[PDB]
């Protein structure tokens, strides 16, 4: 039964009518926030008078 | 039973009322004593003549 039965091509369109856009670029931005905590003190307990 | 049941925070106070004292720094001094002892003599005996 040896015979060619089918084929596939690498045919492509010429995108001269701009039918396809392909991938799109969009500008984006991310924002991070880092607030500063307070920390426990150190004390020098000097007596009064 | 998939659900969130609890949480914990990193919430902290601000010491604007000085409620917390933290660690205390105090001055200390130590004294060591090193008294110098006498040691046994070595003698060169001879006659008085």
């Amino acid at each position: 039964d040896l015979a060619v039965i089918g084929f596939e091509l690498d045919t492509r369109f010429t995108n001269t009518n701009r039918r396809q856009r392909g991938h799109l670029l969009q500008t984006r931005a991310l924002q991070f926030r880092h607030p500063i905590p307070m920390h426990a003190p150190v004390t020098l307990p000097m007596d009064t008078m």
